[PDB]
């Protein structure tokens, strides 16, 4: 009995919400550290992806012969979002540094305030503001990395349909 | 057996809550960026819409022949709210900019500080 599923119901109920949630996985790196809401966004994305993975687990049989491609993509995205949460914690810690509490090594200057901004086309236009700029360079760098790593994720999901 | 559903129960218990949740989808654009609560609002609205969509699908399962109009409306609003989350992220990034970190291009001035406010009846003081 060769039977083909009619995918409309599960499309609407799992795929569209999943892609909508995943599209927010890189926004945390374009969110300023002063808004005080990077943690909210990244944690929410991680938990939403986890919930949808659990729902899929509840749907499919608990067999270990193969893994759904959608489940694989969700797992990959959750790993990426956890990495993004760690990076956001580090960037927030870097942003809130001041001359009284932290001293900026010369190599940090020459790298983050001089070289990397040129590579990323940032073009920097008191010391506390240097720390703020370093945090803005770090999350700009990871914004590029995630875009490339995520855009190449579509290749994995383009072979399912 | 031609039977006609009596819609008061599901009206009251599903449609009114859905309309109430949908009405909040636009408030993120009137919330000032200084409050630091835009993300909370839009994410909560998206979560509520997703939960309502899944519940609706449990009650009346959509199928290729026909999708419930309520489910279609919920999906459309979910897409809009995701777009609003992206837009709010961009607006928050723009709000927290200073001369010590960004330089305003002249075109940005002539557009956003001069022309666009006039079309929207804003008239910067
Ligand atoms: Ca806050
Ligand atoms: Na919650």
């Amino acid at each position: 009995f060769i039977i083909r599923r009619k995918p409309l119901f599960y499309t609407i109920n799992l795929i569209i919400p999943c892609v909508l949630i995943t599209s927010l996985a890189i926004l945390v790196f374009y969110l300023p550290s002063d808004c005080g809401e990077k943690m909210t966004l990244c944690i929410s994305v991680l938990l939403a992806l986890t919930v949808f993975l659990l729902l899929i687990s509840k749907i499919v049989p608990p067999t270990s012969l193969d893994v759904p491609l959608v489940g694989k993509y969700l797992m990959f995205t959750m790993v990426l979002v956890t990495f993004s949460i760690v990076t956001s914690v580090c960037v927030l810690n870097v942003h809130h540094r001041s001359p009284t509490t932290h001293t900026m090594a010369p190599w940090v200057k020459v790298v983050f305030l001089e070289k990397l901004p040129a590579l990323l086309f940032m073009q920097q236009p008191s010391v506390s503001e240097d720390w703020k700029y370093v945090a803005m360079v770090i999350d700009r760098l990871f914004l590029w990395i995630f875009v490339f790593v995520c855009v190449f994720g579509t290749i994995g999901m383009f072979l399912q349909p």
